[PDB]
């Protein structure tokens, strides 16, 4: 898999891109890797933000689905034409397969001035597939046309440029340390996981576990922040707050609606609390658990953003979660796996971890109905 190793880019807070090519002879553009959605749409007209874009008029192997797709999403929106057309991708597996592609015709709020991506790729189930689940994602068509085995795996490193691998079709055990820890996909349509406990410094939360995954949580690359319910993030700042009192900031700060600022040098890691996901286990009243260090949850923009906000679409562990992880979406077993990430950042005190077994009751009263 080392043809795959580091094939990931992207710019702080505009996600990670891989490179792909649609159609014959071969168009190259750079794709959003979205764990969080289940389409594979490429820009097809002119944008002044696109550095490039899909040309359907130059390629032999285009076919046109005649038919329309409207995609409004929380933060923005893209419309588009269906096609089918071949795909690879130079630093994956050596295949080409026929897909699904939107050439997106309209969008607002959707390309980023300043990205060097062109196109998304929604690694999610059909289920959240549009126009409807008949749309065969991108993943499903590579698994059903070739040898690929049913799973990926993401380490993004962070950083200003960052970096990460998608291993395609497999598990690199050089990206990461320790054993992988599952935790079962609950269903397939986001990649939704059930949160059974949270601690911030070893303190329990002591919520109701089913607030966690009000009303669902879900693994997403295509988000920059952890994102909490908001009981939950509110218990969760009243806490941090607390954890921190050796300084004082403004009630915009937690709001993420103004940074905070140290002088270069002296930021004080020290002074903020580790944050502990524990997630349910592949077996009845076992889990284990996930932690993350404030250089993963303050993001630099020396100044700071604080990189967890609230949410009324559930629990979404983005960015700031799976920088510290080797992430295995094992479709094939219908499992998340975990395992400390070989490239996180960490100082000399303080480490992410992986760890378990814990005993946990009551997990399956966690999920939310
Ligand atoms: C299945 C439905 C409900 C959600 O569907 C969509 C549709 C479009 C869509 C996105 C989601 C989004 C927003 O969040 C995620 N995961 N992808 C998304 C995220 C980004 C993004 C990701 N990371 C950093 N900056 C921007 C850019 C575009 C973008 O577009």
């Amino acid at each position: 898999f080392v043809e795959m190793v580091d094939n990931l880019r992207g710019k702080s807070g505009q996600g990670y891109y891989v490179e792909m090519t649609v159609g014959s002879p071969p168009q190259t553009l750079n794709i959003l890797v979205d764990t969080g959605s289940s389409n594979f749409a490429v820009g097809a007209a002119p944008h002044p933000f696109l550095h490039r874009y899909y040309q359907r008029q130059l390629s032999s192997t285009y076919r046109d689905l005649r038919k329309g797709v409207y995609v409004p999403y929380t933060q923005g929106k893209w419309e588009g034409e269906l096609g089918t057309d071949l795909v690879s991708i130079p630093h994956g597996p050596n295949v080409t397969v026929r897909a699904n592609i939107a050439a997106i015709t309209e969008s607002d709020k959707f390309f980023i001035n300043g990205s060097n991506w062109e196109g998304i790729l929604g690694l999610a189930y059909a289920e959240i597939a549009r126009p409807d689940d008949s749309l065969e994602p991108f993943f499903d068509s590579l698994v059903k046309q070739t040898h690929v085995p049913n799973l990926f795996s993401l380490q993004l490193c962070g950083a200003a440029s960052v970096g990460g691998s998608m291993i395609i079709g497999g598990i690199d055990h050089s990206l990461y340390t320790g054993s992988l820890w599952y935790t079962p996909i609950r269903r397939e349509w986001y990649y939704e996981v059930i949160i059974v406990r949270v601690e911030i410094n070893g303190q329990d939360l002591k919520m109701d576990c089913k607030e966690y995954n009000y009303d669902k949580s879900i693994v997403d690359s295509g988000t920059t922040n952890l994102r909490l319910p908001k009981k939950v993030f509110e218990a969760a700042v009243k806490s941090i707050k607390a954890a921190s009192s050796t300084e004082k900031f403004p009630d915009g700060f937690w709001l993420g609606e103004q940074l905070v600022c140290w002088q270069a040098g002296t930021t004080p890691w020290n002074i903020f609390p580790v944050i502990s996901l524990y997630l349910m286990g592949e077996v009845t009243n076992q889990s284990f658990r996930i932690t993350i260090l404030p250089q993963q949850y303050l993001r630099p923009v020396d100044c700071y953003k604080f990189a967890i906000s609230q949410s009324s679409t559930g629990t979404v562990m983005g960015a700031v979660i799976m920088e510290g992880f080797y992430v295995v979406f094992d479709r094939a077993r219908k499992r998340i796996g975990f395992a400390v990430s070989a490239c996180h950042v960490h100082d000399e005190f303080r480490t992410a971890a992986v760890e378990g077994p814990f005993v946990t009751l009551d997990m399956e009263d966690c999920g939310y109905n």
